[PDB]
């Protein structure tokens, strides 16, 4: 019955707990250092992400076309003097570039671009992902992986494998959302799928997914879904889900991540800084849920609005489980009401976070910036039940961090440690 | 004596809100002369529909294998899960550890077999005046339901409730389920037509008219779906118009209704299987409008409809909007309605209610809310303190038993 | 010295935003050589239709008789309702004394007559003066509507208003009336068609012109319902693309959209009477991609379009987000809204507008919104001091004048 005396003690033990648990991040666009240069990093690249791209724009004279002519230096020098020097860095995405630099032994005061450009200058890419995922102490990273990506394809096709630190996922958005163009590459790899939806059809769109899946080993089969997503419903996407996805997923036992709420291309020429939001309805997700018990499930949503009722319908689901603050929902405000609309509805039974990192060096900062968070809720639900005269150890604050950072994910998916 | 500091402040806002007594105007509890449909004791508050939901993310004890266990390996198995493998952080768990304190239990054992024998040395009645003492509950609203078999029989004996519990007419299969519903009123000898017509209306009236003569209830409560709309040609609109509210206005009694609830989209669950989606205010608002002279408690689901709620409280002195129903009563929803709430209404609301369906829960619904609604008192008085305004210990406890007791008495027109 | 810790930034930051001159950019104020349509007074801010829809939910006395009450027995009423029968802690409330205590009265004492005093002994130009300087207000933006008799007047007869006034035209009767206010455009000599046509726009556009030609407005104005939408066929749709866009673009005047006021829910209210609806971002979307070259003001009045009004402002730089309009003003909103717009967009919005109908508003409105966006500012300063940057006070108090006045000038393209 030795257990934590005060609230201050708690505090330093959750904090550590927290810190010091390996994160496993379950959805990144990164990749093992050996596919190569899809691999994103350095601090031009963490500059020029595309968060920071809509946000130049809302500032700056220089027009979208004249941007897009720009060198990545000279993007990455333009967003620094729009969002960092002329006015203060306070944005959540211009934050997280000062805690990469500081997490890096870097110098934020110094303001020397040329100074952290030569940091990166000297490093190559297996060093800087050592360098990286020891600073953010993440062991495990799942990445996007797109077959339909020419230039992510080639390394898999060449026998490449990730190494074991990097998980495959199965991305699927160009098969499942753009059907009518796609199909055409099916066919150009020798999946005779047919003008007819019928059988043949079928059997070939699920030979393309079990030849991926024995390709990569993913861990999920995921795609990104608009504000409008229904199921079921009579469009090719309904039609290979329903006929083809479902089947393939319970039989390899492979979940299917769903990330809901994503309005493409709104102001198509800020490329991908020009996706916006919309709520979606609840009742696809309902219907999956309860129609197919026997297939797991992981969704993330992008509408604030989305967020309880979420939460509401992984009470009612089992085969669901519920991840992270998606892109507009990963701002401190956000992330805070809904990590605390989560324990407080599911106790320790959801994943809080992922990074979505698509420059290596973000890890740093998504995962400092969320952990502080996610901290502060343990400490405050920790303490609540400390109130109520529960025995809390250092034991069991050990082992639910290990759940919300690693095991919750493994165990859902069926897999690892 | 003036209040000085928020410090001082703090202390007696905390005083008055802990020892104010209050009448909880909606639960699940019963009177305890009316037998064993009164819930209680610490199988019950584990067995809490709350956390089936909850466990079942995590056993791989199947839902058939759950419903087939004994009350007592379902409270066993449920405190295995949700307390012993993972720590019991959620507020249906922390709740369960609050009462067990409250009793002067002490969770710090995590014996589930000792906490047992405190309940089986106890009646039923000792229970009620333990429990309303610890929770500082004088008035309790129950829900009670003609159309059940069980709770029929004990009004037709004309057994009343206990001087602390107060009757409100439960009219979901009246309203929601007519069709079903109209063979029983006519079992009952009130004899409604196939068509809607004056005497359907006339004999579904003298139902409402019966009934309220019997239980003298304090309002007439219905929940509703998502869907809800109002005028509708359905039963439900036909019902409402024709039936429930010019009986609602004669009598002065008011309609409550609770409004949010998909029922049923995981069958398998029983009352863990209900869902929630937000809901239009297009039907609220024309009640209001159009029936000024009625009287309507509302609560709703959603946390997407909460902040237009409190608008149209603004716009409508016969709503009175009550409590954070269900999925709303977790902490951080808690927190954020009472203070928008607050902002708008200043003292016109009726905070919360504890919807409790097994007699312990009162400790920590009404525990763990008092709490959060101090803290919201002690920030609104400071802000006017800082403006230079002076409140005496008097008026705070005036406040806090408007929120907590007389918002609603004056509302119903009673007690 | 220099910066280096949250205590510290807190000194700073709070120096800085007290200290900043504030432009105003949406307010119901006039240049008090306009005349009585300027309020001020302590009877004026009780009878703010804010507190008439709270005192409505407390007293006994009708709405009607309410209305034939003086304004000093409406004021009366109001006082003793939300002030002495219970503590004044709502947002509204709240801001009656925040002003009474800014003038250097006393609300400890309570004396209304006392108060009232105070106002008897001044003009309306020296009540302007001290409320500027008590807000620290340099610049106030009306709304001016070329539709109201009495306003019209001072326009026609040539009165510019005072250098800190400035101008904005309202067109909701032309946008949303305009069936009935076609009539009054004949009249005026505006000599529209029964069809859409281009006999039509054009007479419409000189409208337009005369009045921008005339006022000298900083932005065009409408409010819009829930159920906004862009492009639309009807007289609201055809006016908008085919007269206001074209104007506004070749003038390089914004176009401000309030949208989600539900008008007249409970008539008898008045000014108190509307309620609130979400809207779809579609129509506002539409707009700001394909009008480039049109500069868009946005504020939305339901709680649940502010976080994605705030992701459509990351995408669309012809949009500038401001305030916390309304029902949104309240501190739980004001400080939510806050943090999701700086976290999404740095310091490229503006947080606040009073929109004071009353003039001693002005001295609660921006005195209860600076101490949030003060804490706000503390928190966004100290995440990035706390990763290694050096904030100076300088930049402090640049990024702090770009919030509460530089943004709003930059982007209407004036002083
Ligand atoms: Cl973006
Ligand atoms: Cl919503
Ligand atoms: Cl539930
Ligand atoms: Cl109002
Ligand atoms: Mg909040
Ligand atoms: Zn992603
Ligand atoms: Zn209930
Ligand atoms: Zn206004």
């Amino acid at each position: 019955s030795l257990s934590i005396n005060s609230r201050e003690v708690l505090a330093e033990k959750v904090k550590n707990a927290v810190n010091n648990q390996p994160v496993t991040d379950m959805h990144t666009h990164l990749f093992s250092p050996n596919f190569g240069e899809i691999l994103l990093w350095d601090i031009d690249e963490l500059l020029t992400y595309h968060y920071l791209v809509a946000e130049v724009m809302r500032w700056t004279d220089v027009s979208i076309e004249a941007f897009w002519a720009m060198s990545k230096r000279e993007q990455a020098d333009l967003i620094w003097e729009e969002l960092f020097i002329k006015r203060s860095p306070v944005s959540e995405a211009c934050r997280g570039v000062l805690t990469c630099l500081q997490g890096l032994g870097l110098d934020p005061a110094t303001r020397d671009l040329q100074v952290y450009r030569e940091y990166f200058a000297k490093k190559t890419s297996e060093e800087q992902v050592d360098t990286v995922l020891q600073l953010a102490n993440v062991s495990d990273v799942v990445m996007t992986n797109d077959p339909f990506d020419d230039n992510e394809r080639i390394s898999w096709l060449e026998g490449k494998q990730p190494d074991s630190r990097f998980h495959a996922a199965l991305r699927l958005d160009p098969l499942l959302n753009e059907y009518e163009q796609t199909k055409h590459r099916l066919r150009d790899w020798g999946y005779k799928v047919n003008d007819e939806w019928n059988e043949g059809s079928i059997q070939e769109v699920k030979r393309f997914l079990t030849d991926w899946i024995e390709r990569m080993d993913p861990v999920y089969m995921a795609v990104s879904l608009p504000p409008t997503f229904s199921f079921p419903e009579e469009s090719n996407r309904g039609r290979i889900i329903r006929d083809c996805l479902l089947p393939v997923a319970e039989k390899h036992n492979i979940p299917f991540a769903m990330m809901i709420g994503v309005k493409k291309r709104v102001h198509p020429a800020l490329g991908d800084a020009g996706d916006f939001v919309g709520k979606a309805s609840m009742d696809g997700v309902e219907h999956l849920l309860r129609e197919y018990p026997n297939n797991k499930f992981l969704v993330t949503m992008l509408s604030r609005e989305n967020q309880h009722e979420l939460v509401v319908l992984a009470r009612k689901f089992s085969n669901l489980m519920i991840f992270g603050c998606w892109w507009f929902m990963n701002n401190p405000e956000i992330i805070n009401e809904m990590t605390r609309m989560r324990m407080e509805m599911l106790g320790t039974s959801f994943i809080p976070q992922h990074s979505d990192a698509r420059v290596l060096e973000q890890l740093i900062y998504k995962w400092h910036h969320s952990k502080s968070i996610i901290a502060e809720v343990l400490i405050d639900k920790y303490d609540d039940i400390l109130q109520a005269g529960w025995e809390v150890t250092e034991e069991e604050i050990k082992r639910d961090v290990a759940d919300l950072f690693s095991r919750n994910f493994w165990r859902f998916v069926g897999r690892n440690d």
